[PDB]
């Protein structure tokens, strides 16, 4: 297949306190030119899977209309929300039904967020078939960065939703996760574009990289001929870092989002820069290297902006006297466990969904150190709902640039221990039921998921 121009998703300015219908439905998309692929899409204002824009402090009034053919619910991945507005599997609605999310205030920092379905056992299916979209929150820090660099969505502020998928001869998607290894696609897509290219100018570009794959992690570099080009991590799932972090590669797992700045003024006109995936070395399942995307520096520019010294304030969590919660990732006869338990171990069908089984319980305002201990042969990108966290320590090596800042998904390599810090402070007048689960969608679907509770 010839190189294809990178698709840039549409955008939707989500109004403040005004109800918006988000409809999941079956349709046909032309991913490969000349072929119709049956896929699911979120429809918002006659746009398919648009980039949703939010302003920090606004009211978020969403109704999920489910025409997907099965139970479903939208999860606002990374949001601090009341849990009945968060998209918990208990609240999934049947086909033809609507879930009205109670109003809540956007209180998260500016950055790149993620909306996708969260139904029990079918999240891998629905995400893979097309229910996935990016959210961009804006605050005053994003305003100053946008001015410093003259950023503009679709111009030099570019989403890169990276996904791997497999197509049959007729252009239909093939979803055959092998056992408990997660799904691994044969074809790499960016914003549902196979083998993509994008023309760039000699300017600074911001790329919001979102791993929307079911299981595949990426180790991404920018190759300019022989050498690896430099670039800067500026943000993670929970928003901007304190300062830019210069790197020459980033590791991004499913559920992670990495915001980077790339200064194509490093390159000459007519250069081609390959966004390349190297072996991820996190021990169907594939560890190969391959090009993700090609950038063509086609035009010169008078761009004279500088990468700023400071991006935002990331306040470190005070961990003195914090409670420790050890979360051991095991496997029980080809079934991955969390502290010896799966979702099917009392969590799946609560007698009272307002007071279900929880793995552990905390009081509002508790600082907790969570200690993931991976005793399995596979990596797990572990995600908690309700709060962002700060990565304290990895037993296998130093923190990586992508480990900094406010995170909500941390890579836990085979036989690795990772310590994170969570300030579980929420402004709600009711107790909260939040998920803790692996973000390899098949793992999550086959039960690597529990509740935890934070009281009022
Ligand atoms: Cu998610
Ligand atoms: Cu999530
Ligand atoms: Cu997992
Ligand atoms: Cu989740
Ligand atoms: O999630």
């Amino acid at each position: 297949l010839s190189k294809q121009s990178l698709n840039i998703p549409g955008y939707f300015l989500f109004p403040d306190g005004q109800r918006v219908s988000i409809t999941a439905k079956w349709t046909t998309l032309e991913v490969i030119p000349g072929k119709s692929t049956d896929m699911l899409v979120y429809e918002i204002d006659n746009e398919y899977n648009p980039v949703i824009f939010l302003r920090k402090g606004q009211t978020f009034s969403a109704d999920f209309v489910n025409n997907s053919g099965e139970d479903s619910i939208i999860h606002w991945h990374g949001f601090r929300a009341p849990w009945k507005s968060d998209g918990h599997p208990y609240y999934a609605v049947k086909d033809g039904e609507t879930y009205s999310y109670p109003d809540f205030t956007i209180i998260d920092r500016s950055g790149t967020y993620f909306y996708h379905p969260h139904p029990h056992g079918r999240t891998g299916y629905q995400v893979y078939y097309g229910l996935a979209g990016m959210i961009i929150i804006e605050d005053e820090d994003e305003d100053n960065l946008k001015q410093a660099l003259d950023l503009e969505y679709g111009v030099i502020d570019i989403p890169l939703i990276i996904q791997d998928k497999t197509f049959d001869s007729s252009g239909q998607l093939v979803y055959n996760p092998m056992g408990h290894m997660g799904f691994w696609g044969d074809t790499i897509l960016v914003n549902l574009t196979p083998n993509p290219y994008m023309d760039v100018e000699r300017k600074i570009y911001r790329f919001r990289i979102l791993n929307g794959s079911n299981a595949r992690p990426y180790r991404l570099a920018l190759l300019r001929g022989n050498q690896r080009m430099r670039f800067w991590v500026i943000g993670v799932e929970g928003g901007l870092l304190d300062t830019p972090k210069e790197v020459n590669e980033i590791l991004v797992a499913p559920g992670e989002r990495i915001d980077i700045l790339v200064d194509f003024r490093d390159a000459s006109v007519n250069d081609v820069i390959k966004l390349y995936n190297f072996p991820h070395n996190l021990i169907m399942a594939d560890n190969s290297e391959f090009e993700v995307m090609e950038f063509r520096v086609t035009k010169d520019s008078a761009y004279d902006k500088s990468i700023p010294q400071r991006l935002s304030e990331v306040t470190p969590i005070n961990t003195d006297g914090a409670q420790v919660q050890r979360i051991t990732l095991g496997m029980r006869r080809m079934v991955f466990t969390i502290n010896g338990e799966t979702w099917e171990d009392g969590y799946a069908n609560p007698q009272d969904i307002n007071n279900p089984k929880v793995l552990f319980e905390q009081n509002n305002g508790d600082v907790v150190i969570i200690e993931y201990v991976n005793n399995t042969g596979m990596y797990h990108p572990m995600h908690i709902h309700g709060f962002q966290f700060q990565v304290l320590e990895r037993s296998l090596g130093p923190l990586r640039a992508t480990d900094l800042g406010w995170k909500d998904t941390v890579i836990v390599a085979p036989m690795e221990t990772v310590r994170i810090a969570v300030d579980m402070s929420h402004p709600y007048n009711e107790h909260q039921i939040y998920l803790l689960h692996c973000h390899i969608l098949e793992h999550h679907d086959e039960g690597m998921m529990v509740n935890y509770r934070v009281n009022a």
